[PDB]
């Protein structure tokens, strides 16, 4: 069956660093694991053409759900963080999340209108798919960072509630 | 009347280059002077509601038509230039002009159906307004940077008219 090179390489790459960590105790692992599972699904939908309207547009607003999560929990470990530089990095890229995931829904409603209808040109379709490719490598890259630096910070405040294991 | 700032500057930005040279057989420059007017009208457009969407999706179409004719007219002058770096620097800015204009009328086709819309929430509102405008600085930047190249190659272009004619008003 068809999917994005694109967006499923960038699911995969959430996964990867996802994967490794327990979700035991972890909410932050598991919404993200749900985020990459949820992108993969989209490669697949973007393809699709009669029938996927629907689906594009739930698996967006499900994959915007999941990253309120990873949001919510990392803000919370940035503000009980003593380093600044640290505290301010890690609020920077959890920030960034919500305006992504709101943009993802926005351009999955856009691209899912399109699927199967013959009175859009090319162009129109081919940047539709981009600009969906590029909010959802950005979702994933930003996610990415929050769970690196979520546990980087985790520790400080704990050497100095989330369980980082990891996986082999 | 309400105006959205962001894209009005932009307009405004590229309007400062455009109306530095006359429209007089000069077809970029009349291009660019009607791309900044349409983008103007822009700004008034996003703000209101009903019965401006089909206004917003116009006026969208418009400044993507009239982008075709700068980008056309900007690779010609690519095409004359014997410095490999010019023409790789004019090439490199009028050919993000066709994406960000076919991006012009995806966008401004979601906010005009997003106008008087129940189910969309701030978020969604505010997040497709702010595509917009960043969407709109990129393309009056582009074809403002491509209307200085092209005019900037043009006089070294003489290494042997009606239409690429550069005449500096006062
Ligand atoms: O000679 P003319 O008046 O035709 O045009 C000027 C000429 O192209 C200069 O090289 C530009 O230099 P700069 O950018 O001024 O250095 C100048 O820029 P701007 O006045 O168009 O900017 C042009 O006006």
């Amino acid at each position: 069956q068809p999917v994005n090179q694109p967006i499923l390489a960038a699911a995969q790459s959430l996964h990867r660093e996802a994967t490794k960590w327990s979700s035991k105790g972890n909410d932050i692992i598991a919404a993200a694991k749900r985020m990459a599972l949820l992108m993969a699904e989209m490669s697949r939908l973007v393809r699709g053409g009669s029938g996927t309207k629907r689906a594009l547009i739930q698996c967006a607003k499900d994959i915007a759900k999941a990253s309120d999560e990873v949001t919510r929990l990392a803000k919370e470990v940035a503000k009980q963080c003593t380093d600044k530089r640290i505290r301010t990095n890690l609020l920077q890229v959890c920030e960034r999340i919500p305006t992504i995931s709101t943009q993802l829904k926005i351009l999955s409603t856009v691209k899912a209108t399109m699927l199967g209808r013959t009175n859009i040109s090319d162009e129109e379709s081919e940047q539709a798919t981009e600009m969906l490719v590029h909010n959802a490598q950005n979702l994933m890259q930003s996610v990415k960072e929050t769970v690196r630096e979520a546990e980087a910070a985790s520790i400080k405040i704990r050497t100095d509630t989330l369980r980082w294991v990891r996986k082999t």
